[PDB]
Protein backbone atom coordinates (compact mmCIF):
# COMPACT_ATOMS: atom_id res chain seq x y z
CA UNK A 1 0.00 0.00 0.00
CA UNK A 2 3.39 2.29 0.22
CA UNK A 3 6.14 2.34 -2.72
CA UNK A 4 9.22 4.37 -2.20
CA UNK A 5 10.64 5.53 -5.42
CA UNK A 6 13.79 7.67 -5.25
CA UNK A 7 12.90 10.35 -2.78
CA UNK A 8 9.24 10.09 -3.89
CA UNK A 9 6.61 7.61 -2.23
CA UNK A 10 3.11 6.38 -3.48
CA UNK A 11 0.81 5.64 -1.33
CA UNK A 12 -2.07 4.00 -1.06
CA UNK A 13 -2.60 3.66 -5.01
CA UNK A 14 -6.47 3.09 -5.89
CA UNK A 15 -9.28 2.55 -8.42
CA UNK A 16 -13.05 1.90 -8.45
CA UNK A 17 -13.41 -1.02 -10.88
CA UNK A 18 -15.64 -0.15 -14.14
CA UNK A 19 -19.79 -0.99 -13.49
CA UNK A 20 -20.56 -4.09 -15.39
CA UNK A 21 -21.44 -1.47 -18.56
CA UNK A 22 -18.50 0.71 -19.06
CA UNK A 23 -14.86 0.18 -20.34
CA UNK A 24 -12.71 2.93 -17.96
CA UNK A 25 -11.69 3.47 -15.11
CA UNK A 26 -10.10 6.12 -12.69
CA UNK A 27 -6.78 5.80 -10.94
CA UNK A 28 -6.34 7.80 -7.73
CA UNK A 29 -3.36 8.00 -5.32
CA UNK A 30 -1.51 10.28 -3.04
CA UNK A 31 2.03 11.08 -4.27
CA UNK A 32 4.59 12.78 -1.93
CA UNK A 33 7.65 14.74 -3.29
CA UNK A 34 10.37 14.29 -0.21
CA UNK A 35 13.09 15.55 -1.92
CA UNK A 36 14.35 19.07 -2.79
CA UNK A 37 13.81 18.60 -6.43
CA UNK A 38 10.68 18.51 -8.58
CA UNK A 39 9.20 15.90 -10.15
CA UNK A 40 6.42 14.54 -12.41
CA UNK A 41 4.32 11.79 -13.78
CA UNK A 42 4.20 11.30 -16.91
CA UNK A 43 2.73 7.94 -18.11
CA UNK A 44 1.31 4.91 -16.62
CA UNK A 45 1.65 1.63 -17.73
CA UNK A 46 -1.34 -1.09 -17.30
CA UNK A 47 -1.77 -4.18 -19.06
CA UNK A 48 -5.11 -4.87 -18.42
CA UNK A 49 -6.43 -1.93 -20.21
CA UNK A 50 -5.71 -0.46 -23.50
CA UNK A 51 -4.14 2.81 -22.44
CA UNK A 52 -3.84 4.97 -19.52
CA UNK A 53 -4.13 9.32 -19.76
CA UNK A 54 -2.97 11.64 -17.22
CA UNK A 55 -5.04 14.59 -16.36
CA UNK A 56 -2.78 16.22 -14.18
CA UNK A 57 -4.15 19.78 -14.12
CA UNK A 58 -6.72 19.83 -11.93
CA UNK A 59 -7.56 23.44 -13.22
CA UNK A 60 -8.17 21.72 -16.38
CA UNK A 61 -9.41 18.29 -16.20
CA UNK A 62 -9.73 18.09 -19.71
CA UNK A 63 -6.15 18.39 -20.77
CA UNK A 64 -3.96 15.73 -21.23
CA UNK A 65 -1.32 16.98 -18.83
CA UNK A 66 1.63 15.23 -16.39
CA UNK A 67 1.41 15.31 -12.18
CA UNK A 68 3.50 17.86 -11.02
CA UNK A 69 5.30 17.15 -7.90
CA UNK A 70 6.50 19.99 -6.26
CA UNK A 71 9.29 19.46 -4.05
CA UNK A 72 8.79 18.54 -0.45
CA UNK A 73 4.57 18.44 -1.07
CA UNK A 74 1.96 15.68 -1.46
CA UNK A 75 -0.16 15.76 -4.32
CA UNK A 76 -3.54 14.31 -4.27
CA UNK A 77 -5.24 12.15 -7.30
CA UNK A 78 -9.17 11.82 -6.11
CA UNK A 79 -12.36 12.12 -8.02
CA UNK A 80 -13.30 15.30 -9.22
CA UNK A 81 -9.18 16.37 -9.38
CA UNK A 82 -5.84 15.35 -10.83
CA UNK A 83 -6.37 11.35 -11.76
CA UNK A 84 -5.36 8.94 -14.74
CA UNK A 85 -7.98 7.39 -16.79
CA UNK A 86 -7.28 3.69 -17.74
CA UNK A 87 -9.15 3.18 -21.31
CA UNK A 88 -10.80 -0.02 -23.00
CA UNK A 89 -10.53 -2.54 -20.05
CA UNK A 90 -9.74 -5.84 -21.28
CA UNK A 91 -10.13 -8.15 -18.59
CA UNK A 92 -13.11 -7.82 -15.73
CA UNK A 93 -11.57 -6.44 -12.59
CA UNK A 94 -12.58 -7.74 -8.98
CA UNK A 95 -12.76 -5.96 -5.52
CA UNK A 96 -9.70 -7.27 -3.43
CA UNK A 97 -6.66 -8.66 -6.19
CA UNK A 98 -4.95 -5.35 -6.83
CA UNK A 99 -4.54 -4.41 -10.19
CA UNK A 100 -0.92 -4.14 -10.88
CA UNK A 101 0.51 -1.17 -12.85
CA UNK A 102 3.78 1.14 -13.90
CA UNK A 103 4.23 4.35 -12.88
CA UNK A 104 6.43 6.75 -14.66
CA UNK A 105 8.07 9.42 -13.12
CA UNK A 106 10.70 12.25 -15.14
CA UNK A 107 13.27 11.66 -12.46
CA UNK A 108 12.95 9.19 -10.52
CA UNK A 109 12.21 6.14 -12.93
CA UNK A 110 9.38 3.55 -13.47
CA UNK A 111 7.59 1.72 -10.15
CA UNK A 112 5.30 -1.08 -10.22
CA UNK A 113 2.26 -0.91 -7.89
CA UNK A 114 -0.77 -2.92 -6.51
CA UNK A 115 -4.13 -0.55 -6.84
CA UNK A 116 -6.40 -1.83 -4.56
CA UNK A 117 -9.85 -2.36 -6.12
CA UNK A 118 -12.77 -0.94 -4.02
CA UNK A 119 -16.17 -2.26 -3.57
CA UNK A 120 -18.42 1.19 -4.49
Amino acid sequence: HEYDVGKLKVEHPWLRAPADGEKNASFYAFIHNNGDTPDKLVAVKVEKFGSAVIHGDAKNLALEAPVLLPPKQKITLAPGGAYVALLDAKKHLEVGWGLEMTLVFEKAGEVVIDAAIDAP
